[PDB]
């Protein structure tokens, strides 16, 4: 996250870090939790991923240094991506991580509600991106998660910004004019969160952007709205 602040313990509870095992363990990406053995993230985090025995998904951090060899985590049984998914800027950009056990709510982990078909009116103006990403296009996996308010832009107004690229109904973007806040490098896969009427909704996924925090390149996130009918059929059993 560039131009943001510390977050506060347990203030964002749907976020998660994933993170690979290989060669050694690092950070890979945010997600978010959206059931009590889903996670929802971007497809493209899983290039070259060729198992889900390498993966780990810790909740309720706030400091990548609460995570040891002994920490507890959440294996993954399953990686879902989108099967038209090809490359976070054509869209699509959208997955889901099936839990091999169940997350147990508590204040530090809990879901995020999906945004309803019926709040494609809505005018978010609370709307915050959160990760463990770059504070610079150039630079490092930060130990505390970090926060920035960033206002939704236009559609129209985003595909002015990226003229070499389509900015579909699917997608959704958030920036200054100006620059100085936005995701960057850690955070794609974690939550676009916009709170309304006292309710946190999930209503993108940080997906891309030409470089982070610059002047009118707003970030581009996955618009979730356009997916809850794929995530209603995705994770349902057998
Ligand atoms: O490049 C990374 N993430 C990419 C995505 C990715 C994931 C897996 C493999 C390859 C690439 C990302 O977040 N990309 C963020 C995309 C992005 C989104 C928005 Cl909304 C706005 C601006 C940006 N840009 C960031 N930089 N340019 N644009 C990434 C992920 C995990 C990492 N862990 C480490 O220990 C050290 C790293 O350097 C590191 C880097």
């Amino acid at each position: 996250i560039v131009g943001g602040t510390a977050s506060v313990r347990g203030e964002w509870p749907w976020q998660v870090t994933l993170h690979t095992t290989s060669p050694t363990q690092r950070h890979l990406c945010g997600g978010s939790i959206i059931g009590n053995q889903w996670i929802l993230t971007a497809a493209h985090c899983f290039y070259g991923v060729e198992s889900p025995k390498i993966l780990r998904v810790y909740s309720g951090i706030l400091n990548q240094a609460e995570i040891a060899e002994d920490t507890s985590f959440f294996g993954v049984q399953e990686i879902i991506i989108h099967d038209q998914y090809k490359m976070a800027e054509s869209g699509y950009d959208i997955a889901l991580l099936k839990l091999e056990t169940t997350v147990n709510y508590a204040d530090s982990q809990r879901p995020i509600s999906l945004p309803s078909k019926g709040d494609r009116n809505v005018i978010y103006t609370d709307c915050w991106v959160t990760g463990w990403g770059y504070r610079k296009l150039r630079d490092k996996i930060q130990n505390t998660l970090q926060k920035a308010k960033i206002p939704l832009v236009t559609n129209e107004e985003c595909q002015k910004r990226y003229r070499g690229h389509k900015i579909t109904h699917k997608m959704i973007c958030a920036g200054y004019r100006e620059g100085g806040k936005d995701a960057c490098k850690g955070d794609s896969g974690g939550p676009l969160s916009c709170k309304h009427n006292e309710v946190w909704h999930l209503v993108g996924i940080t997906s891309w952007g030409e470089g982070c925090a610059q002047r009118e390149r707003p970030g581009v996130y996955t618009n979730v709205v356009e997916y809850v009918d794929w995530i209603l059929e995705k994770t349902q059993a057998v």
